[PDB]
């Protein structure tokens, strides 16, 4: 009968419904997860797995950021996959290094992606779930966490529509 | 250039289509985080807000649950809202005490929440989406961690139903 507080967490889940495709083919895109910069490819340009072996729990992708501007240097992310379960066509990863702009702001900032179908019957398509959770930190704010964080998200899933050659009208955000 | 690596989790997400309400109406039972007795009440005899303001992040609820079997006695589970956000109508806890059945066995237990509404014009309906993660540990395997949730799950999906007064039938678990 007793219990130990823990510390809360930041962070947003979004969901989009995606037409005229299939799970397995948004999977062939979005779930081979160390070659990212085969998906936000307007952002990323270049990946590859750097610790473990490619695509596999505990490994870990370096994949590298176009610059924001003109001067500026090119940014690095590296993330770990903390969970996969292809089968089930959902992960999850954690930034663990790199100074990507913005994302390697967030405190322990974790990710969780999961696709599923909806019934034939119905028309089918894919319901697209990506969600974040950050630790609040005194740097930043809740706020300014979606602020980086929502229009990457937007960004990718304009990006997955180029590779998939389907229109952009083929994706809606739900609840908008 | 350099990482710092940390383990991975065990864990798995499900999503449902229920059709035959609205988001408002589900999240009037579900979103009440604190008096889960009014939703899986196949399960929970009672629960209460014994830390923090009821609903907010934060916050603790205890929760009694029925003897798991016959002969057994009621268990108890303390969980924490560590996450809340009720117009987007997603929230995220993790048990922090108590003997709760099965779901007291595993280490940092942590579960979110997440409903969305479908296009009015497909038909309209509810996703559901719910996932856990848990901490590998020596003493449970990522099996065993399924076998407790996803029971639990599906009773309370039923529970909904019942409390919404529409059929069971109106649930459909999604292919993943």
């Amino acid at each position: 009968e007793q219990f130990q507080l823990r510390g809360v967490l930041w962070g947003k889940a979004y969901s989009w419904k995606i037409t005229g495709t299939t799970i397995d083919k948004v999977w062939s895109i979005v779930g081979d997860y160390v070659r990212v910069d085969n998906w936000v490819s307007s952002v990323v340009k270049s990946s590859h797995v750097v610790s473990g072996e490619a695509n596999q729990t505990g490994c870990v992708r370096r994949f590298v950021c176009y610059p924001a501007s003109e001067g500026e240097s090119e940014t690095v992310d590296y993330s770990e996959l903390i969970h996969m379960n292809a089968a089930a066509h959902q992960y999850m990863y954690m930034i663990v290094g790199g100074n990507i702009t913005g994302f390697s702001l967030m405190k322990n900032y974790v990710s969780n992606i999961s696709l599923s179908s909806l019934p034939e019957e119905d028309g089918g398509g894919v319901i697209f779930y990506w969600s974040f959770t950050a630790e609040p930190a005194s740097n930043l704010t809740e706020q300014k966490c979606i602020e980086i964080v929502f229009p990457l998200y937007t960004t990718a899933l304009k990006d997955l529509c180029t590779h998939l050659s389907i229109p952009e009208s083929s994706v809606t955000l739900l609840d908008d």
